[PDB]
């Protein structure tokens, strides 16, 4: 059964991080919300507050998982890209050769933390610019953008199509279009 690892930092995309835990839950993959401070709960961009479900530094330790999901949010990215817990991840993640997606915002944090340079990716539009600040990557504007094991996604109305890309991905073409049908998209 496949395991993700969702980091949630305060001044992340609450949309963004909510679609892809609830589509990926749905899919049958256990989904670990890690609370980037802590255990405490954490405020997103628009004010709605998660309880995370551990502490990044708790599930750090629960071994690898399957796939490691960045959401967007300015700030929230930003706490990501300063973060030395998420250096370390997505280090593993990617010697260990795992999947790592990130979208709207979310991407330029695979930047600061130098995470898979030459891949094709896509950010927002607005974020853009941060992301290909010394040109480490090639821009795409696709909704969803997935070159290898770094998959990327634009935004908010742009989070169920990166979140069942994210499920095919892990699950296959049958199981993504289950889980799709229902969502009434």
């Amino acid at each position: 059964s496949k395991r993700a690892l969702v980091i949630l930092a305060k001044g992340a995309e609450e949309m963004e991080t909510v679609i892809p835990v609830d589509v990926m839950r749905r899919a049958g993959i256990k989904v670990t919300v890690a609370g980037l401070a802590g255990k405490d709960p954490v405020q997103c961009s628009r004010d709605v507050v998660i309880c995370p479900d551990a502490s990044l530094e708790d599930a750090k330790k629960e071994g690898p998982y399957d796939v490691v999901v960045l959401p967007g949010g300015n700030l929230g990215a930003q706490n990501l890209s300063e973060s030395a817990a998420v250096k370390e991840i997505l280090k593993e993640q990617e010697n260990r050769k795992g999947l790592i997606a990130a979208i709207c915002a979310g991407p330029t944090a695979l930047l600061a933390h130098e995470i898979g340079c030459g891949s094709k990716v896509t950010t927002h539009p607005l974020a853009k610019d941060k992301m290909m600040n010394g040109g480490h990557y090639t821009y795409s504007e696709n909704r969803v953008e997935k070159d290898g094991l770094i998959l990327t996604s634009r935004g908010p109305g742009t989070s169920f199509e990166f979140a069942l890309a994210i499920v095919e991905a892990l699950n296959g073409k049958e199981v993504a279009a289950q889980v799709k049908a229902p969502l009434v998209l």
